[PDB]
C-alpha cells in the first residue's frame, strides 16, 4: 500500500545500478557483492548486466547471520588472517578489471555481542589483504558503485515504530527508490541534473582552493587544513578507460581530502555510525597537530579507541565532505544507522585513507607522493557525520581571509 | 496445513543433517553447499555446526537463475575452464579436511536451453579440476552428506496437482522430512533401525560373493561382472578419522561396484534423469566387454553422449544398486526428477567412478590398485534408474547356479 508497483520499480532500480552506477560495457566482468536475502534484486542485476554485454558476473554472496556465528564461535586463528583462496579470488577480479557493484543491506548491529578484539583483528587482517583492490578502486581503475537494498533487520532499526516488518521494509525501499531517482520518468536525465548542481558547487570550491576550513557548531570547533591543489568531487567519476560511472547511489555530497597534517580543535558527531557490525553512538573527537588525541563514544567507546589507536594512519583524516542540511535525505528526519545514507544526510569526515583522486593527478601518484601531497594513507576509511542545521563553516584563504561557506547548515552565498 | 510445524521440523532437520549426516566434531571445518533460496535452512545448519564445536563453517552459495544466465550469455572461454581461485578454495577445504554437506534444491531443468557444447565443456573441466575432492570423498577421507531442500522450481515440477506454489513447496518439504525420518519421536533411532535392516541385506549379499548379476525387464537384458572381494554397502559409512556419518539422506539402497571390465547387453532407464541441469528421458545403453558402445535418449540424447564420450572413464560403470519396488519412496508413486530421491526409489547404475569402499580394503588402495581390482576410475559419477515392478535379477554363483534376487521388482527366493 505504501509501495505500489514494487516489482517494476525494483527492476527499474536494478537497471539503473547496472547502466548508470557501474555502466556495464561489452566484454566487462562484473563482481556483485550482495546479501543472500536480496536474491530477487541480484537476479535482476545479473540479467541486466548480461543484457548489456558483460562476459561474466561473479556474485559474492554475504549473510549476516552466518557471519555473526563465525565471529561468535570460531577461534581467533580463523578470524585473524585471510586464507589464500580469498586473496586469489580478489586477484582474479583485479586481473579481469572487474567493476565492483556493492549492494549494502546489513543489520547495523549485525555483530553486536562479538568480542571486541576479534572484530578488530579480522578488520585489520582484511584491510591488509584486500589493499590492492581498495587501491585500484579508490583510484577509478575500474567502475565501482555502492548502493543499498532494504534488508529486514536494517529496516526494523530504521523504522522501529513500523506497523509490521513488511511496512518497515516498504518504507526503506521507498527511501532507496526515491533517493536513487527510480520514480522519475527519466531517471538518467534526473541524475544528470542532480549531478550538474553538485558539480557546480564543487567547481566553485575547486576555484577558491581554500587553505583550510573552520567548522563551528555546539560541541564543535574544528580547523582542518586542505592540501595544495586539492579536487573537490561529487556525483560522478570517470574511470581509467573514459567510462562514466556513479561511485555512490544515493549521493548528495561534495567532498575532498584535508591535509592530514593539519587539524586542531574538537568535533561532536551528530549521527550514530555502524562500524564492524556495531552501532556507535555519541562520538566526540579532539585533534591537535593533525592527530586524533582523544576519541570518545557514549556507546561503542572501545570500538572507536581500537579503530583509532590500533591501525596505522587512523589518528588522521582522509576526507571532508559537505552536504546541505536542507537536502532530501537530511530533511526526511530519518536516521538510517548506515553510512551510505547517513553520510548523504550530513557533513562528514573520514578517519583513515584519502581517495587518490582528492588531489590533482592523484590517480597516477605513488603511495609516497600521495602521502607527501598531504593525503593520508591507511587501511581503514571510516566516515562519521558532523553536520546539522546549527553548523557554520568558513573557508580560509591563503592570506587568512574568512569566507562564509555554510551558515546554519546550508551554503552561505 | 499439509505440513505440520514447519519451523520446528526444519530445525530438527538441520540438527539431524549436522549431527548424524555429517557428524560434526569439535575442531572440524564444515563446507556447506546450499542454494541462496534456502537461507533459512542454511542459518539453522550453520548454528548447529558451531554448537557442535566446529571451528569454521564455509558456505558455498549456489543459485540456479544466475548460473543459467552465465551459461546462456557468458562466452565459452568463461565456461570451459576452472579459474585458479576455485581450485585454491577446494585445496583449502582439503588441507583442512573439511566435511562436505551438499544441500540440493536445484531446478531439474535449470539449464534447459543452454548449448550442449557449453554444458559438456564446463562439466568436463569441473570433473578434471575437482578430482582431488572427488577422490577424497569417495574414499571417505572426510565425512560428507548429500541431502535436499524444497526449492520452488523443483517443487513445482514434482507436484503439478498442487493448489499453489506455496503448497507445492510444502509437499516437497513433507517428503524430505518423511524420508529423513524427521517426524519420528527419535530420528536417530529410526535411522539406526533403518540402517540395521539395509545392513542385514548387504551382509547377506556380501556372504554370497556372486560372480555376476543378470538383469531382465522390458527394455533390459544386462549382465554385469562383480569384482573379486566386492563389498555391498548401505546407509552409514565411517571416515578416515573413525567417525560414523551418513553419505545420503534419504537413502534406501544397498550397492557395490560391478567389475568395470565385465558388462554385456542393453539397459533402459525407467525414471527421468536430471543431468547438467537438463531433464533426460528414455535412455538406452548398450555395453560390450565392459564398455558403453552406444547411448541414446528420447530427450537429451546429445547431453548423454557428451557425458559418456568426453569424460575419462565415463564408458564404464562404477556402481550397481538395488532398491525394492515396494520400498517407501518408490511406493509413494511420486517422480522427483531428482537423483538423490529417484535413485532411492529404483535400482540404479552409475556411469563413472566406483567408490573405493566397494572392494575389501579399497579405502587403502592406490588408484592403480583400485583399477586392478576392477573398480572404474572416472572424473564423473552419474546414476540413472532402471528398476520397476517387473524387473528380475539373478545372482550367478561361481558354480554357474542362477539364484533369484529380485522377482517382479522385489527381493525374492
Ligand atoms: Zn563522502
Ligand atoms: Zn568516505
Ligand atoms: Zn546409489
Ligand atoms: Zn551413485
Amino acid at each position: 500500500m505504501v509501495l505500489p508497483n514494487f516489482k517494476e520499480n525494483l527492476e527499474k532500480y536494478a537497471k539503473l545500478l547496472v547502466a548508470n552506477g557501474i555502466n556495464v560495457q561489452p566484454g566487462h566482468t562484473l563482481a556483485l557483492s550482495i546479501d543472500v536475502e536480496q536474491r530477487e534484486l541480484a537476479h535482476l542485476i545479473v540479467k541486466e548486466a548480461y543484457a548489456l554485454g558483460a562476459h561474466e558476473v561473479i556474485v559474492q554472496w554475504t549473510d549476516d547471520v552466518i557471519n555473526r556465528e563465525k565471529f561468535l564461535h570460531a577461534p581467533m586463528e580463523r578470524l585473524d588472517n585471510v586464507p589464500e583462496y580469498k586473496i586469489a579470488e580478489m586477484n582474479y577480479l583485479l586481473e579481469n578489471k572487474a567493476s565492483r557493484l556493492g549492494v549494502r543491506s546489513s543489520d547495523p548491529g549485525a555483530l553486536n555481542g562479538v568480542d571486541a578484539d576479534k572484530l578488530s583483528a579480522s578488520a585489520k587482517a582484511m584491510g591488509l589483504a584486500m589493499k590492492p583492490m581498495r587501491i585500484a578502486t579508490q583510484s577509478n581503475k575500474v567502475s565501482w558503485t555502492v548502493a543499498a537494498a532494504a534488508g529486514l533487520e536494517w529496516a526494523k532499526k530504521v523504522f522501529p515504530n513500523a506497523a509490521s516488518d513488511e511496512e518497515a521494509v516498504d518504507f526503506l525501499w521507498d527511501q532507496i527508490f526515491k533517493t536513487c531517482r527510480v520514480y522519475e520518468a527519466d531517471p538518467v536525465k534526473a541524475w544528470e541534473e542532480h549531478a550538474a548542481i553538485l558539480k557546480s558547487k564543487a567547481d566553485m570550491l575547486n576555484k577558491e582552493q581554500f587553505s583550510a576550513l573552520h567548522y563551528t557548531a555546539p560541541g564543535t570547533d574544528l580547523t582542518l587544513g586542505l592540501p595544495k591543489n586539492h579536487v573537490w568531487e561529487s556525483a560522478g567519476a570517470v574511470n581509467a578507460q573514459g567510462e562514466e560511472f556513479l561511485p555512490n547511489m544515493p549521493t548528495e555530497e561534495v567532498f575532498t581530502a584535508p591535509d592530514f597534517r593539519r587539524a586542531d580543535g574538537y568535533v561532536t558527531s551528530t549521527k550514530p555510525l555502524s562500524y564492524n557490525g556495531n552501532i556507535i553512538e555519541g562520538i566526540k573527537v579532539t585533534f591537535k597537530d593533525g592527530q586524533i588525541v582523544d576519541i570518545t563514544a557514549e556507546k561503542g567507546d572501545q570500538v572507536m579507541k581500537d579503530l583509532v589507536f590500533e591501525n596505522a594512519g587512523a589518528r588522521a583524516l582522509g576526507e571532508c565532505a559537505l552536504v546541505p542540511d536542507p537536502s532530501p535525505i537530511s530533511q526526511s528526519g530519518i536516521t538510517f544507522f548506515n553510512t551510505l545514507f547517513d553520510e548523504n544526510a550530513s557533513n562528514h569526515l573520514a578517519i583513515g585513507a584519502a581517495y587518490a583522486t582528492s588531489v590533482v593527478d592523484g590517480a597516477e601518484m605513488s603511495e609516497e607522493e600521495l602521502e607527501a601531497a598531504g593525503l593520508n594513507r591507511s587501511d581503514v576509511h571510516v566516515d562519521f557525520m558532523i553536520g546539522s542545521n546549527q553548523m557554520d563553516i568558513d573557508g580560509i584563504r591563503e592570506d587568512g581571509t574568512r569566507v562564509p561557506l555554510f551558515r546554519n547548515g546550508n551554503w552561505a552565498n
